[PDB]
C-alpha cells in the first residue's frame, strides 16, 4: 500500500523521455514496468502480489528469440507509458489499465516468424486464425495467463468493466498486425483533415489506440541512433532466419528476409521510414501534439540511414 517502486536517479529522470532505453539488466525490467503502472495508472490499480505474479508469467511465455522477446515487450510498454504521461487527461481509467498490459502482452509466445511464414509452413495457428494469425494467438495467450490462479489483476472490476478492458486489450493487440496499420492510418488522416475526428466516438478512439499501438511497436526507430542501429541487427537476425526457413520450403524469400542481400538494408530501412514510420508518427503528432518528440527522433534516424547510404558511415 505505502510501498512505492523507486529507480536510481538517471532512470527516474530518463524513463519519462520517449527515447529511454530500458538497459541490459533483465532483472530490473519488472521493477521498471511496475514503476510505470504506479505513475501511469495508480498504486491502487492492481494488487502488487497479483501484478508481480502476472508479469513473471508473461515473461516466462516470451521465447529467447533475437527481437520479439521480453525486452521488446517492456520497451513497447515504456513508449506507451511516455504517450500516456504526456496526454494525462485524454484517456479513461480503464484505458490506462488496459494499454500498458496490452503492450506487455502484445507479442506473447512469438516464435520469430511472420504471419506469412506460418501460412506458407501451414502451421496449425494459420488454420485456427486466418488473418492476424500471430496477433490472435498473443491475445489468446494473454487471456490464458489472466485465468491462471492468482493472476487476475482485473479481479476488482465489474463484469462489464472487465469485458471493456479485455476488449481494449484485444483491439490494441490485433492493431499491432502492421498489415492493418496502412488502412487505419489513411482513415485517421482523412478524419483529422476533414475535421470529423471525434474522441467521444468509440470507433474513433479505437483507431487512435491502434495507431498508438503501431507507434509503440515501431519505437526502435525513435531511439538514439546507436540503439536504433543495434536493434536493427536483432530485427534482421530474425528476418534472415525466416528467409532461411523460406528457402527450406523451396520459396525465394522477399529481400528483407534474404541474408544474401544485406547490402540492401540501408535502402530498405529508408523505404520503411518513408512508407511506415514517418507517416505513423506524423498522424500521431496531429492527433496528440505532445508525441512530437517521437516524430523528431524518427526523422533524426531517417537522416542517419541517409548518411549510411552516402558512405559517411
Ligand atoms: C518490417 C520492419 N519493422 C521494423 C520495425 C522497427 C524498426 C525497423 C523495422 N524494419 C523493418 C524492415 C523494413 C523492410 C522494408 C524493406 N527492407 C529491406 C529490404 C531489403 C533488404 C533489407 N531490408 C526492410
Ligand atoms: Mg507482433
Ligand atoms: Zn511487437
Amino acid at each position: 500500500g505505502l510501498m512505492q517502486f523507486t529507480l536510481p536517479v538517471r532512470l527516474c529522470k530518463e524513463i519519462e523521455l520517449f527515447h529511454f532505453d530500458i538497459g541490459p539488466f533483465e532483472n530490473m525490467w519488472p521493477g521498471i514496468f511496475v514503476y510505470m503502472v504506479h505513475r501511469s495508472c495508480g498504486t491502487s490499480c492492481f494488487e502488487l502480489e497479483k501484478l508481480c505474479r502476472f508479469i513473471m508469467s508473461v515473461k516466462k511465455n516470451y521465447r529467447r528469440v533475437p527481437y520479439h522477446n521480453w525486452k521488446h515487450a517492456v520497451t513497447v510498454a515504456h513508449c506507451m507509458y511516455a504517450i500516456l504521461q504526456n496526454n494525462h487527461t485524454l484517456f479513461t481509467d480503464l484505458e490506462r489499465k488496459g494499454l500498458l498490459i496490452a503492450c506487455l502482452c502484445h507479442d506473447l509466445d512469438h516464435r520469430g516468424f511472420s504471419n506469412s511464414y506460418l501460412q506458407k509452413f501451414d502451421h496449425p495457428l494459420a488454420a485456427l486464425y486466418s488473418t492476424s494469425t500471430m496477433e490472435q494467438h498473443h491475445f489468446s495467450q494473454t487471456v490464458s495467463i489472466l485465468q491462471l490462479e492468482g493472476h487476475n489483476i482485473f479481479s476488482t472490476l465489474s463484469s462489464s468493466e472487465y469485458e471493456q478492458v479485455l476488449e481494449i486489450i484485444r483491439k490494441a493487440i490485433i492493431a499491432t498486425d502492421l498489415a492493418l496499420y496502412f488502412g487505419n492510418r489513411k482513415q485517421l488522416e482523412e478524419m483529422y483533415q476533414t475535421g470529423s475526428l471525434n474522441l467521444n466516438n468509440q470507433s474513433h478512439r479505437d483507431r487512435v489506440i491502434g495507431l498508438m499501438m503501431t507507434a509503440c511497436d515501431l519505437c526502435s526507430v525513435t531511439k538514439l541512433w546507436p540503439v536504433t542501429k543495434l536493434t536493427a541487427n536483432d530485427i534482421y537476425a530474425e528476418f534472415w532466419a525466416e528467409g532461411d526457413e523460406m528457402k527450406k520450403l523451396g520459396i525465394q524469400p522477399i529481400p528483407m528476409m534474404d541474408r544474401d542481400k544485406k547490402d540492401e538494408v540501408p535502402q530498405g530501412q529508408l523505404g520503411f521510414y518513408n512508407a511506415v514510420a514517418i507517416p505513423c508518427y506524423t498522424t500521431l503528432t496531429q492527433i496528440l501534439p505532445p508525441t512530437e518528440p517521437l516524430l523528431k527522433a524518427c526523422r533524426d534516424n531517417l537522416s542517419q540511414w541517409e548518411k549510411v547510404i552516402r558512405g559517411e558511415e
